[PDB]
């Protein structure tokens, strides 16, 4: 009911949505809440008077909820999940605490792999990324408490916590998107088909407009990584 406006980082043209997994995460949350909201891209190099008055500190993303400004993605998400409550808006929080931690090291192992310029560490950092993807794949093929005794021993649910998207998917999918896009372009690296749980996860995720329509363009994600990703000769 109070106006909800999400301020995200602008891409290469200073206008369109830029590479930012925290901006896409909140976008996915506001989408799954069913609330009315706008998104305003911010070019950090050419900040409008409006933005400098609203958020003098410069933090992005930030949220205007009515007249109050919220900073820090995790705090913004906690705020949105508490205030947009049933029956008008769905609870998005996962039931199973492990849904919130599965694959949460993937992004850090990716960052080390893609920022690495030492040819001698490429293999090691690849195995590190593969291992973390594997831990996720185990979680995704582990049956959840709701699947209790119902391909014996294998989960076939769609997302981290069940067949509905949760806050947990909102945090992980934007990061997994970047990993896929950036490793294809710059390392000829691809999530092995053997990780059947992870490929089923992503196929369900790309099918849902909440993920697919909140993704920045491949071209933006690749430009954001070109400097660090090419340092590896």
């Amino acid at each position: 009911q109070p106006q909800v406006e999400l301020f995200v980082k602008a891409g290469s043209d200073g206008a369109k949505i830029g590479n930012c997994p925290f901006s896409q995460r909140l976008f996915m949350v506001l989408w799954l809440k069913g609330v009315t909201f706008n998104v305003t891209t911010v070019d950090t190099k050419r900040r409008t008077e409006t933005v400098q008055k609203l958020c003098p500190g410069g933090q992005l993303p930030f949220l205007l909820y009515g007249t109050e400004v919220h900073t820090d993605t995790n705090k913004i998400e906690e705020f949105l999940e508490a205030v947009l409550c049933p029956p008008r808006y769905p609870k998005l929080a996962a039931l199973n605490p492990e849904s919130n931690t599965a694959g949460l090291d993937i992004f850090a192992k990716f960052s080390a792999y893609i920022k690495n310029s030492n040819p001698a560490l490429n293999d090691n950092l690849e195995k590190g990324l593969l291992k973390a993807l594997k831990v996720l794949d185990n979680y995704l093929t582990s049956p959840l408490p709701e699947e209790v005794d119902e391909d014996e021993g294998v989960s076939q649910r769609k997302f981290l916590d069940g067949n509905e998207l949760t806050l947990a998917d909102c945090n992980l999918l934007p990061k997994l998107h970047i990993v896929q896009v950036v490793c294809k372009k710059y390392r000829g690296f691809t999530i092995p088909e053997a990780f059947r749980g992870v490929h089923r996860y992503l196929s369900n995720a790309y099918a849902r407009e909440e993920f697919a329509s909140t993704c920045p363009d491949d071209e933006e994600i690749e430009l954001a990584y070109e400097q660090v990703a090419k340092a590896l000769k």
